[PDB]
């Protein structure tokens, strides 16, 4: 099963503040991870790649 998703329909945790999940954007084109630490290090491996820079706003981690 490639079911590692949200099936869990019972907000709990004190009910946080649910945000978006922490978005890698390149080039304008969103790129979510596994893991946002994944993400994060994935995202300026890109930066360097296409001579861009992460500029992370918010939760967005965009590449431009």
């Amino acid at each position: 099963m490639g079911s590692s998703h949200h099936h869990h329909h019972h907000s709990s945790g004190l009910v946080p503040r649910g945000s978006h999940m922490k978005t890698v954007e390149v080039n304008g084109v969103k790129y979510d991870f596994d893991n946002p630490e994944q993400a994060r290090e994935m995202a300026e491996r890109i930066a360097k790649s296409l001579g861009l820079q992460v500029r992370l706003e918010g939760d967005t981690f965009k590449i431009e």
